């Protein structure tokens, strides 16, 4: 049977969660996607020669710590924690996203990748060393991406699948 991997993309509003998801789905950069739309999208891909089905939840909206939202997020098998390299606040939020993921999964071992998006921009405020060091602190991979140019997009999603495979 073809394995399906449920991946959830999280991070502050405006970091490029939708742009990254749509680059994976459409193979096209979408600079404008209603920031309120939270939805899921599937794609069949080959990852290391194995054809699998990805189901990508692109999160959006206000925080809500409720039984129903926790249940929806608990469906995720792996998470991309996305910040933008020109937005320090988005980077400072990362620990909170990781903490909430571990809380809903009730696990100290949740497949996760740190993603530094907007790598095409010159306006960097978060050094690559700081981001690599954050991923090292938490023992997770770090991928530099640009939804604009497609830099890192497969690397981010496919690495997360590799992390789910290691966990399962
Ligand atoms: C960084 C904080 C600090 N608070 C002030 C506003 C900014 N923040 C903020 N904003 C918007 C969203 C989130 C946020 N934090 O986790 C999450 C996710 C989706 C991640 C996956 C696991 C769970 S489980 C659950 N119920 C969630 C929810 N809602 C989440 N989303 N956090
Ligand atoms: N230059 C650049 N802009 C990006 C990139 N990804 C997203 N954007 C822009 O960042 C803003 C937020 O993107 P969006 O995908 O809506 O973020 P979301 O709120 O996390 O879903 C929009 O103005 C996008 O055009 C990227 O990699 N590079
Ligand atoms: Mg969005």
């Amino acid at each position: 049977g073809m394995t399906e991997y449920k991946l959830v993309v999280v991070g502050a509003g405006g970091v490029g969660k939708s742009a990254l998801t749509i680059q994976l789905i459409q193979n096209h950069f979408v600079d404008e996607y209603d920031p309120t739309i939270e939805d899921s999208y599937r794609k069949q891909v080959v990852i290391d020669g194995e054809t699998c089905l990805l189901d990508i939840l692109d999160t959006a909206g206000q925080e809500e710590y409720s039984a129903m939202r926790d249940q929806y997020m608990r469906t995720g098998e792996g998470f991309l924690c996305v910040f933008a390299i020109n937005n320090t606040k988005s980077f400072e939020d990362i620990h909170h996203y990781r903490e909430q993921i571990k809380r809903v999964k009730d696990s100290e071992d949740v497949p996760m990748v740190l993603v530094g998006n907007k790598s095409d921009l010159p306006s960097r405020t978060v050094d690559t060393k700081q981001a690599q060091d954050l991923a090292r602190s938490y023992g997770i991979p770090f991928i530099e991406t640009s939804a604009k140019t497609r830099q890192g997009v497969d690397d981010a999603f496919y690495t997360l699948v590799r992390e789910i495979r290691k966990h399962k």
